[PDB]
């Protein structure tokens, strides 16, 4: 289960980070063990579709090849702090499966600037029992963690250290994927 109330930036730009971009992630840290591989690739657009807020996420594995689109409409909670239904989705945004309650995610964005982000995030799937995930995020697929965002982690009480790398795996990215599902 999830144990943290993640703080969200004072001042969060939320036009900036929900602009139709990409964000990869870069680093992750899962309060949970043995929660999520220790391998493994992440990358998100987030933007505005007709006044919505949406994400699009991509999961690719690096060793067993899984890999799945969701596409999700985020409901605000508060500046920086959204509750995500989620329906997985083909690359192309046709759905595998739909919307339903008690499958969703809560997503606090506790740092951002124009290239780099702090997330945390809680999964809510089904009844598995799942941890807290924090993401070190980036707007170039595999770049080094800037100061900003690593005194960011610092500033929340958490150890960079203890991140994991996403950097290394051989990850490839659907970049022009994502941001096209922005609309599905
Ligand atoms: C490298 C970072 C990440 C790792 C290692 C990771 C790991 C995983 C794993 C192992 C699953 C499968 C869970 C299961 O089916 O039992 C999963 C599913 C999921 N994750 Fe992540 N994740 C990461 C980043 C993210 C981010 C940043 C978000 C939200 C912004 C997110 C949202 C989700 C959602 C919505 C699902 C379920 C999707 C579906 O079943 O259709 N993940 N993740
Ligand atoms: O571990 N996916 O939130």
């Amino acid at each position: 289960a999830c144990t943290k109330n993640a703080i969200a930036q004072t001042g969060f730009n939320k036009d900036k980070y929900f602009n139709g971009d990409v964000w990869y992630v870069t680093d992750y840290l899962n309060l949970e063990p043995d929660d999520v591989p220790k391998r493994y690739c992440a990358a998100l657009a987030a933007g505005t579709a007709s006044g919505k807020l949406k994400e699009a996420l991509y999961h690719y594995d690096p060793k067993t090849q899984d890999t799945f689109y969701d596409v999700s409409e985020l409901q605000v909670e508060s500046l920086g702090k959204y509750t995500a239904n989620f329906k997985k989705v083909d690359k192309n945004g046709n759905v595998k499966v739909a919307v339903t309650a008690g499958n969703y995610y809560t997503f606090t964005v506790m740092y951002a600037d124009d290239s780099s982000a702090l997330i945390h995030t809680c999964l809510h799937k089904g009844n598995k029992d799942l941890g807290d995930l924090y993401a070190v995020l980036n707007r170039n697929k595999d770049a080094a963690a800037g100061d900003k965002v690593k005194s960011a982690v610092s500033a929340a009480t958490l150890e960079f250290s203890k991140f994991i790398s996403t950097k290394e795996n051989n990850c490839a990215y659907d970049n022009d994927s994502l941001k096209s599902l922005l609309t599905k």
